[PDB]
């Protein structure tokens, strides 16, 4: 949480990149929210000021390096729970009702879909895998 | 193509529903495009006139009954290649460069992700599975 930035902070020294204060505050804000964050919410909270395109390029950096995931079906961002997995494709369980998002890791599923793609000549690079339905709390309500 | 509507036309009698001319023209337009269609493009072409919320409810009907899929990562619609599969979760290969979308069917992949979900208490209902990269034509260019 507060430590998580520090963990990401040395995942960047350890390769070409560096975590500017702006990237750290964006990362910290997303990690602290505990539901997926809309881009306009992140700007609001980073104004608690930086020009907006500065925060948007900090967000791009976080995404290209796999520290933040964009959830395509809700158009919202979440911090990667394990950050030095480089960039990676993983399933998310996204509750329809409370909007929580849980990040899994399945290499069998991603490998199967790669094989499916390559057997039709498609050269596959990043997969969007989002499972919808209800989390345990909401299903029990 | 022209026949495809007729095929969907009797997939609807065969259960509670009916394919109004408006739903048929929306379905026909999407099926004829051969790339994913944006909602505002569909309205343009259905104006070739109907009030827009009429076409948007025809689109909703098509989606709820599994005749049209919304691709979440490109915010665009495609006709289902095999329509009486009820509503279903299936992978799509979506080319990053030419934007073609190919609809597959994998019951192993969808079943695995259901099991993953249920083992954490999540009750899973519709999955978004979209594989990105380059189709064979674009990879060869
Ligand atoms: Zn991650
Ligand atoms: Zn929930
Ligand atoms: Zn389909
Ligand atoms: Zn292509």
């Amino acid at each position: 949480a507060n430590s998580f930035v520090r963990a990401v902070e040395r995942a960047c020294s350890e390769r070409g990149l560096r975590l500017t204060p702006i990237r750290a505050n964006v990362l910290r804000l997303i990690a602290d929210a505990g539901k997926p964050v809309k881009a306009y919410e992140l700007l609001d909270w980073v104004r608690e000021a930086d020009a907006p395109p500065t925060v948007y390029r900090a967000l791009d950096f976080l995404m290209a390096n796999g520290f933040v995931h964009k959830l395509e079906s809700v158009n919202a961002f979440v911090a990667c729970h394990h950050p030095n997995s480089a960039q990676h494709s993983v399933p998310f369980l996204i509750c329809d009702r409370c909007h929580s998002a849980v990040e899994l890791e399945d290499r069998d599923v991603v490998s199967q879909l790669e094989a499916r793609a390559k057997a039709l000549g498609f050269q596959p690079q990043a997969q969007t895998l989002e499972v919808h339905g209800l989390c345990a709390k909401c299903a029990a309500a």
